[PDB]
């Protein structure tokens, strides 16, 4: 029922450069053990895994809570946001599979409730130029309801290819843009103004998470709806955004924001605050369950699914979630529902 | 001036529990070094300022905004607070002091010029009882002018204790109050108006930073000054404490809030919003030099000395810097004007 | 070395009016020189630097933000605007030429570091008719990438000619217009909602700066952005215009609003704010230097380049710069890379 | 009845520095002339009215308001605050007195209509020690019913010495502090706090014209009335300062802010707003005469009546007005009621 030893693993492999994760897994005196993620630079989180380590050894997995506010207490200082934020969210994610699999029930449940069984995911696909077209056709294909592209190559430049990808997936089929803050308020205008006859159901972080003022002004200038949050972290950080009218869709990562006890404190706010939430999932399958049971429990839903080229996702982790035609299905299994292949993590682990 | 190679090192110390603190070296090409420092958490700053390193080697010291830039750029979408700032920070810091060496000026006159020559700190020391009534007096012995007391130890206990250093310093010392967020709204006013009587300075650090309307309340009702910022990082964090008028006195940590370059654009900031500034200054004396070079530029002041018991700070750094009766004295050797005892630096090391 | 010589010069000649511009030399014990330039009326602007000459001789060059903080200590009563800040400019321009060359240096490295190695400046082409498009086809054949046009004429003759010189220029090339506070919010909208269809990059000084709550609106009914702050001096004007949500782009004049230690000053707050900044230069190449090496060192970027007949920057002044197929190259030289042709100087003059 | 020559005049004197104040002479076509005054810096102020006499000359002076306007469109750009105001104000004051003379009335019943024949003026009196004491019971003596003095001396220097004043004027004589904004926020409260207890009627200039919310804060922490606007012009400038909720009293001076014109404009904002008007007075009795006449048309009022050592005061302006213990009669003689000694002018006069 104590923890007995905390696990931190980076995890690397280099493909067409190199994709670098932080993985825990913390596991009981009785052998239960839990998996978890953080997001953001691999190395940087493992040490914070590390500086809370000596204060989560002997105590109780079941009060999570108590050992969240203890990690906080601690790091509230010279935390706040960014890494050791990650850190906290890396040991609640597995805290969350323990104590699901403790109590022989899924998280989604031990959440408060399967709200919805049933959720239909979009597909991530990033960038010569007709192979993107040959990448969405893929995911129409495979049944896929919505896909998110990437943009950033350039006003004009994003307009041509927007309208390709729109022209091979047709009407039917929902698409999504992604900035990634390479874009100012003036820029953002610009592609969202001309972008609007493509039917966009979202722009992605259209400007910087900093400025505020820019994501309201864009919200009131343009049709499509204003997604931001993957740069916030907390109950408090995304109370500051959402007292300030920024977006249509908080997107807060588990694995960053503060894990599945705080994304579900912000799914709270987000509630008060009447602010759609669809996460933000960008690491393995373990980070994709703690999506999985979180958007089940939230109020057919949508969430990140990363169809990118990586295998510490699809080789060193092992979900046991089933999609089939656009649809994937809430697991009834205890916890998150996943493990990790011990032979595939000590082959791409790091020096 | 290229970075050929930037090294940092995590030192430890016990006394009576331990002391780690994160430093670096940048040497370029032609064997020119400088000296940083990190504020918060060693090992994980250390991982920080390893995560940049990559994007810094074979790249011009003189040009440290480019650098600043480059880091941030990297780090935006994983940092904004905490651990990732204090890793921009320390390599900021010893840019600073590489510049300073390669132009043959101090910091101070590089940042814009000397505006105080001398600078008149304050005492640290934080806590059977009786012990506390000597240190004080053992700082008014010294020739200090002011000194910052640690409260958190209850609302009664602290009034009891405040009484009691007052009635030893007489009424020509300055007294400051150092809560640490260890208290909320209701605690922090029952001890700001029961300790008014005993003219306080200032009051740091009375609720959690995240208390914003707390900080303002208090500041409403109590007569005292109400410092804050100590967790407070980058320009746009100190815009939004400014924003709520919240605090009297703002304090970053250079080590901490984004090195000298955002520190000095905190001060453009502080000045425009008609906040005074004295930063937050607690490590080695790599971080008491950046404190030194930035009141000497700031527009008789005061800085944080801390006067612990601190080894790792007195024999590891070695200053040129000169204090005598309560007065410090800015150094004009060419950048923060400090060394490294490589044997001291061995000898304390982590593994 | 310390200042032993200012000496202002108003310097003047008439084309098909006059043009009256005031320039500084700040000459040291060594004989190391800085040249200057102050914006607005230069036989105002030339008594105004005689005002603080006094003050500034036999007083160090290198700590010119300690000669900065003396200028406006001395003014500040009679000053905020105007006049005596174009006289501290102008003098702050030739402190930072001075210590360019004292630190062997250019100012963009110096001011922090260059950001932008190449800038793309805008030809400015103010007004029978015929002869504009002619203008306008000149600098597009000089390989000029974007084009500032005078506005003012009349609602009905303003679309007349933007419909005139966007089909000379054709659609590739960036067209910007400029009001000069010659129109009323209502003027201004139905010039913007008219004139938006020929792709304004941005409307330069719509109305009055007075106008702060008429720029906002303006702001919000068009999609063309607003331009604005020639008429804004110092940190606190800035920061006045940004609280206000009023321009898109702010167009601070080095020479007018506190010379390169305050417009580096209003960089930090425009970039606090989000705001672009883009600064406003009509004067000689010593007026074009401190812009070359502001707009290096702010994070393609453009800048003013008056493209009009003058004599008194084209004969009188001496750059070193390179401009060639639109773009232009920042300058590597120690200090703004500049000089005044002593004969050229005396030949125009003012008894 | 067109303007034929304007003339400034800049006159110095040297008593224990100099005290150079410029002041204009504008006569008409019939040898009608009208005395005017500029605050600030006299060189400086007299280079302004050279900048306007070009597009002066040769129209008419009753109808000042276009002149003003005139001033104004040709001003603005590089205007605002400042040096170019005060030139704008000694043409305006020159045009009223030329008006009262034209139209055979006094410039109070030619603003509307004499409101308050008499006027209660208050003495101002800057500063070893004892001779405060002895320049008060002078005042005291000579009638005046209320005492300004200067403050910024130290907050337990200016207490001592505030004491010692009250003291010596007993209860019966009203008293003000002036700081010459030589005060900050924290330094401001703590000086009015502890003045309180002397009967203070009000605290010009606590802090910076630029800290808004650091009067606005003071007006809350203290009793006594706040007084600023010394620094404050234009009507839109006042404007600013009045929607902050800053002031008690507004303190325009007319030879700065705009002249009568503006300064009565600023009257009925000061009006609407419900904020009482005293306004800046310290020069000749140009100056002093433009404020009798002004308090006298405002809705028994004060006025600021500099009684330190002034020989361009008391010999180069000679005054019809009468002062007879403590109360001031505003005259009955065409315009202001003022002339100039033409052979103590010549004397004065600089080079
Ligand atoms: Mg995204
Ligand atoms: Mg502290
Ligand atoms: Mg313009």
């Amino acid at each position: 029922s104590k923890i007995k030893k905390i696990e931190p693993y980076v995890i690397s492999h280099k493909l067409d450069d190199t994709r670098k994760i932080c993985i825990v897994k913390i596991t009981l005196d009785d052998g239960t053990y839990g998996w978890g993620e953080g997001y953001g630079p691999a190395a940087v989180i493992k040490s914070g895994i590390d500086f809370f380590t000596p204060f989560l050894l002997g105590k109780e997995a079941i009060g999570h809570e108590v050992l969240w506010q203890e990690m906080y207490r601690r790091s509230m200082d010279y935390a706040r946001s960014g890494v050791l934020q990650a850190a906290i969210s890396a040991i609640d994610v597995a805290l969350w599979d323990i104590k699901g699999k403790l109590l022989n029930l899924p998280v989604s449940v031990l959440l408060g409730g399967v709200k919805n069984p049933i959720i239909e995911p979009y597909a991530t696909g990033l960038y010569l130029e007709e192979l993107l077209v040959e990448e969405a056709l893929l995911y129409k294909s495979q049944g896929f309801k919505a896909t998110k592209m990437k943009v950033g190559l350039g006003i004009e430049q994003d307009l041509k290819y927007i309208a390709a990808i729109r022209k091979a997936i047709g009407p039917d089929m929902r698409l999504m843009i992604d900035s990634n803050h390479a874009y100012c308020y003036k820029e953002a205008i610009e592609l969202a103004r001309k972008a609007e006859k493509f039917d966009i159901s979202w722009f992605e972080e259209p400007v910087s998470p900093e400025d505020y003022d820019g994501y309201k002004r864009l919200r009131q200038n343009t049709t499509i709806p204003i997604s931001g949050g993957e740069c916030e972290y907390l109950k408090y950080g995304f109370k500051r955004l959402f007292d300030k009218d920024c977006v249509d869709i908080a997107q807060p990562d588990i694995c960053a924001a503060g894990g599945l006890t705080e994304v579900k404190k912000i799914a709270t706010l987000a509630q008060t605050y009447n602010v759609d939430l669809v996460p933000h999932t960008w690491g393995t399958w373990i980070a994709i369950s703690a999506a999985v049971h979180l958007v089940a429990n939230l109020d057919l839903p949508t969430m990140e699914l990363d169809r990118t080229e990586n295998a510490l996702r699809d080789e060193v982790t092992l979900h046991k979630i089933k999609l089939e035609n656009g649809h994937l299905e809430v697991p009834c299994t205890p916890g998150l529902g996943v493990d990790v292949d011990m032979d595939k993590l000590e082959h791409y682990l790091d020096k």
